[PDB]
């Protein structure tokens, strides 16, 4: 079996069960992060899509400044997306940016250096973003898809559901930390957001081009020290067709002997992944797909509030799901295909991951969409648990993930375009007439 061989031959870093901690809620993740910031003695590397200027973001940044204040020799770095940091939300009131905020924070803390870098994966945000996940603190990585804001940290009443794994592993964290240092920190495109005279994009357009071309080769290189019959972790990083992550995602699915479970908050599977699923289904195996309700998509705008064009995305992601469910309705009937809609009032959904049987767990920022396949800098940690040492945590986590879901029993239980609000419905129909929906899909 060529797929199983790929996995068997992946380099693997030995992992102690006692150096792996699951957390099951945003608040716990927040507290853990604050716990580790205060405790860190060597380094703190925060890579995130963004670090918002809200109570959540402030909480984390204040704690970083405080850590550096009490340990000047501490190596503290924040890396966020260059483009995202220099704008407000799409279709919101143009405002003070996070980058401006980063500048005020430096000014307001004169003695203490917490460099905030901005990482452009492409010259336009829409064609590439920093989707590298990981908070690297000393010998450990607190790993999550979460960015740093109110909802992701559950600062107040609303939350955004992600996953949270802390892994103490000297070798892995070193590999991840050094990679970030070598391939991002010093690198053409990367500029400091905590500087009022930071450049604009026209000046670095060619720096970004060469940066992307070097990241096209983005990979980790390390010797394996663990065999395929012991708990291990395999850090994976990638961008584009050369991504080892994407190839590992590809080969994982067919390795399922019983069941595959997939999480994504943006359901838009590349054809090659859909074929994997169909294969599994045709072999009598089970496939579980846990996606958010459109109302739990962070692009969703309620009927109440004025409609904005970006608010059409969750509808498109649902169209994708309904089309996918309609094709495979037989397997829903046989109870092999289980599609779960997640919804918890107006809380939002951001879960990623793959589970292959009870043996592999992929924790990743990868949303298994065209964005991750072609555009964005993605990473992951692949946990191999052959002796089932993490079974209590795996089972507990999935139990909690599934709690606020309902199983789709037929595809027509999902709304069709006809049922959508008049402005959305109209917009979407026009896009489908002139096949623009097929085009936009590639950046979704
Ligand atoms: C009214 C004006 C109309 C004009 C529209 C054109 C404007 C385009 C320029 C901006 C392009 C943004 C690209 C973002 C890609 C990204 O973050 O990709 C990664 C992301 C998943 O990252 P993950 O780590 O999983 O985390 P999140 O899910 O929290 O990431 C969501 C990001 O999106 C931001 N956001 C969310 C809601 C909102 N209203 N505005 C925001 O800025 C958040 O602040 C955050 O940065 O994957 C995605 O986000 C998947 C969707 C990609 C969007 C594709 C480009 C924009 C749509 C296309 C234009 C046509 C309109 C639609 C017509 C049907």
């Amino acid at each position: 079996n060529k797929h199983q061989q790929h996995l068997a031959q992946l380099p693997k870093i030995s992992q102690s069960v006692d150096d792996v901690d699951f957390f099951y809620a945003p608040a716990d993740f927040r507290e853990t992060l604050l716990e580790k910031i205060a405790s860190a003695k060597q380094r703190i590397c925060i890579v995130a899509l963004y670090l918002e200027q809200d109570d959540g973001g402030k909480g984390i940044l204040n704690a970083l400044y405080e850590a550096k204040r009490q340990r000047p020799e501490l190596d503290v770095r924040v890396l966020v997306d260059w483009h995202r940091a220099q704008r407000g939300r799409i279709g919101a009131a143009a405002s003070n940016t996070n980058a401006d905020w980063y500048c005020r924070m430096a000014q307001e803390n004169p003695g203490v250096d917490v460099p905030v870098y901005g990482v452009p994966i492409n010259t336009r945000e829409a064609l590439g973003v920093l989707h590298f996940k990981g908070f690297i603190i000393d010998d450990s990585v607190l790993y999550s898809g979460a960015s740093l804001n109110d909802v992701y940290l559950h600062q107040h009443d609303k939350y955004r559901y992600d996953r949270y794994h802390l892994i103490r592993n000297r070798k892995m964290s070193d590999i991840m930390f050094e990679w970030v240092t070598q391939n991002i920190m010093n690198g053409r495109g990367v500029n400091r957001l905590d500087d009022v005279n930071r450049p604009k994009s026209p000046e670095i357009k060619n720096d970004i081009r060469l940066f992307r071309q070097e990241l096209r080769d983005a990979a980790y290189h390390f010797q394996g020290d663990a065999d395929n019959d012991q708990l291990s972790v395999t850090p994976l990083v990638g961008l584009g067709k050369s991504s080892l992550l994407n190839k590992t995602i590809f080969h994982l699915m067919p390795c399922a002997e019983q069941k595959l479970t997939i999480c994504t908050p943006y359901f838009n599977l590349p054809a090659i992944l859909v074929r994997n699923i169909i294969q599994l289904l045709r072999e009598g195996k089970k496939v579980e797909i846990i996606v958010g309700d459109k109302t739990a998509n962070d692009f969703y705008i309620p009927e109440d509030e004025p409609f904005k064009i970006i608010g059409a995305l969750p509808y498109l992601y649902e169209i994708n799901l309904r089309r996918f469910l309609s094709r495979l309705q037989y397997y829903v009937n046989t109870d092999q295909l289980v599609v779960r809609l997640w919804k918890d009032d107006d809380n939002t959904y951001a879960l990623k991951g793959m589970w292959v049987d009870d043996k592999w767990m992929l924790i990743t920022g990868n949303n298994l969409n065209p964005r991750a396949w072609r555009l964005d800098l993605e990473n992951a940690i692949l946990i191999h648990d052959p002796q089932l040492e993490l079974a209590p945590q795996r089972e507990k986590e999935l139990e909690l993930i599934r709690e606020h879901t309902t199983i789709v029993k037929h595809y027509r239980d999902l709304q069709s375009i006809a049922d959508y609000p008049v402005k959305v419905r109209k917009l979407i129909r026009r896009l489908r007439r002139i096949r623009i929906d097929r085009l936009i899909s590639r950046i979704l």
